[PDB]
């Protein structure tokens, strides 16, 4: 009777299913959430009179069709097109080199070029139909507004670390962007993975390699599965043998099946439209005082910074620097940003061992946290490096833990305390000159959220034994040289978001935050908003499957160990405006100059 169905019964038309306004994760090219409010109250149609659109949506009829007879050769996977999200991946931003590189299309493309030494060629029929954009005058959604009125309450009850936790669930549900224009259409793509040596000799006839790749596309679609082709003349007998992989996908329209005339495919584009391109803006662009009218002025510029910080923390994590050049040695497969760490010489370093101390700040009774958090060296004894080494700091933070008393008088009431314990986690560095023995070996780390790539499980190898360093992490270590020399990998040092390692620039801003030359860096155990890394040189830690995207949240949910401070008056000093909250938690109205002076006396 109201909403969509009133416009749909009166008009008898389909609804356009390619709509903007929704969110967009930009690492994994997936769509999620609904940021903008789409209401169908005026019963608008497209100017064709064929679909039904929302009110705050205007369409531009493209009615365009592209048909190319040549494939485009896309070697060197570091710069690639996405064919569905090319306009939103290549924005001018500081993280343009990480966009798109966790989507499902990229992790397939990167694997087939390294595991086969291949290049890729796509050929496509584009069929762009509309361009669907949002108006500038537009309001936020009903559910997206509610979760910004919860970030702005924790920031005014003086609860940081809970407002950071809710701004990292905001990015989990609504992505990093908001699509502001989509493109309803339907492509038809064929990707081939040719062998890379097949292109190097055909420098002149590279225009004939692609001319047969675009003719093998049209014989696959037009003729049936039975080979009645017209392309097998001279060179489409090595081309069939030099290829390593082939697939054909369709994005809109009727489902593709091999042998369907290109006439018959293009008559199913109607009523089956998808976004074959999209553009967008960042997520914190839409947190501003004219999208949120009832909140105060400078309070939504602080929500916009808390949500901006959680997007930049989701791109700083999921960034793997390493040697990207494929023909070189020290090629890191998991790396998705070039570091310049190729062609470097390595130096074998020896490390003393890690240790850790606890302090047990608050809850000295009923919970004893300084047993689980404490760890000694395996080769020294107490909390110290051995004789020829030196300690560095690497991290220091607080481990909270809730418990329960129960004071019975039968009536009983229970009190919920919290027990804190600050832990400091050192590691040792070879100072001047150490002989070849008298040092622990290394067998890789494994956290509780990860695995050791020596044994492909959460376990140290044979002969090795773990020792705890950051309340979940286990460093596999053995002191032997006959039975533990098979699983030993050379070690380059820990560093963090604060303290870089001193093993770069030898014989020594403290230092840089990177590995020495020839070593690859790997993340291990993000521990409350700061990640610690470690440098190795194996090639076994390098290989394997590509890592999935590490989704937020990264902080554990806090234990509410901070009291709330009720804020009433909000002001800025530079234009003399004030927003006085009324009684019984109603709203934020603007402050008249006769009531704020009567309200500052009860504050301070
Ligand atoms: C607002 O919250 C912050 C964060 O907890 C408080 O800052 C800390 O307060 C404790 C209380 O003694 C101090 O020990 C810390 O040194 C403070 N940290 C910093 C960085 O200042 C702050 O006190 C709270 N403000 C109010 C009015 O409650
Ligand atoms: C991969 O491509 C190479 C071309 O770079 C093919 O090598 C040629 O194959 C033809 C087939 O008769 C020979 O006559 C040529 O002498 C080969 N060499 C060159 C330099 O052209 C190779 O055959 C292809 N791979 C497969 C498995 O067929």
């Amino acid at each position: 009777e109201v909403g969509v169905q009133k416009c749909k019964n009166a008009l008898k038309l389909p609804v356009l299913e390619v709509l903007p306004g929704g969110g967009w994760d930009n690492l994994r090219n997936v769509d999620m959430g609904r940021v903008m409010e789409l209401t169908y109250s005026n019963c608008r149609t497209t100017e064709d009179g064929q679909y039904i659109i929302p009110d705050e949506i205007f369409t531009i009829p493209q009615k365009q069709s592209n048909l190319e007879m040549n494939s485009e050769i896309l070697e060197s996977w570091a710069n690639y097109q996405s064919s569905t999200s090319y306009s939103i991946n290549t924005e001018l931003s500081l993280f343009s080199k990480v966009n798109g590189k966790f989507s499902t299309e990229f992790q397939r493309m990167k694997t087939l070029q390294v595991k086969d030494q291949a290049i890729t060629t796509r050929v496509q029929v584009r069929n762009l139909v509309y361009t669907v954009k949002i108006n500038p005058t537009l309001e936020l959604s009903s559910g997206f507004r509610k979760e910004l009125l919860d970030i702005s309450d924790r920031l005014e009850n003086n609860q940081t670390r809970m407002a950071t936790y809710l701004a990292e669930l905001l990015v989990l549900n609504y992505g990093t962007h908001v699509t502001t224009s989509v493109d309803a259409g339907a492509a038809l793509i064929q990707e081939d993975h040719l062998r890379a040596s097949f292109l190097q000799d055909s420098q002149s006839s590279r225009s004939a390699v692609t001319a047969s790749a675009g003719l093998a596309f049209q014989n696959t679609v037009n003729f049936k599965f039975e080979e009645n082709y017209t392309s097998q003349n001279v060179l489409t007998k090595s081309y069939l043998s030099n290829r390593t992989n082939s697939r054909v996908q369709s994005i809109g329209g009727v489902p593709f099946y091999p042998g369907i005339t290109l006439q018959a495919w293009q008559q199913g584009i109607t009523n089956h439209l998808v976004a074959i391109d999209r553009s967008g803006l960042p997520l914190h662009f839409f947190i501003n005082p004219n999208m949120l009218p009832d909140l105060p002025g400078p309070l939504v510029k602080k929500v916009s910074k808390t949500v901006e910080t959680a997007v930049k923390r989701y791109y700083t994590f999921n960034t793997y620097p390493g040697c990207t050049d494929l023909n070189s040695p020290n090629f890191n497969f998991q790396a998705n940003t070039d570091d310049g760490s190729c062609e470097g010489k390595m130096t074998n370093f020896s490390f003393g061992g890690v240790y850790q101390e606890c302090t047990q700040l608050s809850g000295n009774r009923d919970v004893l946290l300084c047993q689980k958090l404490e760890q000694k060296n395996p080769l020294t004894g107490d909390f110290s490096c051995p004789s020829g080494y030196s300690p560095v700091h690497l991290l220091s933070q607080i481990h909270e833990e809730g418990y329960n008393h129960l004071e019975c008088h039968t009536v009983c009431e229970d009190v919920f305390q919290v027990a804190k314990a600050e832990f400091r986690a050192f590691w040792c560095v070879a100072s001047s000159q150490v002989p070849e023995n008298s040092g622990l070996l290394f067998g890789g780390l494994f956290s509780s959220k990860s695995i050791n790539p020596m044994t492909n499980a959460q376990s140290c190898p044979a002969g090795y034994f773990p020792l705890r360093l950051f309340e979940n992490l286990k460093v596999c270590v053995s002191q032997d040289y006959e039975l533990g020399s098979r699983f030993a990998v050379p070690f380059g040092g820990f560093f963090s978001c604060t303290v870089g390692n001193p093993l770069v620039d030898p014989a020594i801003a403290p230092s840089l935050k990177k590995c020495p030359g020839g070593f690859s860096q790997h993340p291990a155990l993000i521990s409350d908003g700061c990640q610690v890394s470690y440098c190795v040189k194996s090639g076994l830690f390098t290989g394997g499957s590509l890592p999935p995207a590490r989704l937020p949240p990264f902080t554990r949910p806090p234990l509410m160990s901070q009291a709330a401070t009720n804020t009433v008056i909000v002001t800025n000093s530079e234009n003399a405006r004030s927003w006085i909250k009324d009684s019984q938690t109603h709203q934020w109205r603007l402050g008249e100059p006769i009531e704020l002076r009567r309200a500052m006396n009860v504050i301070h």
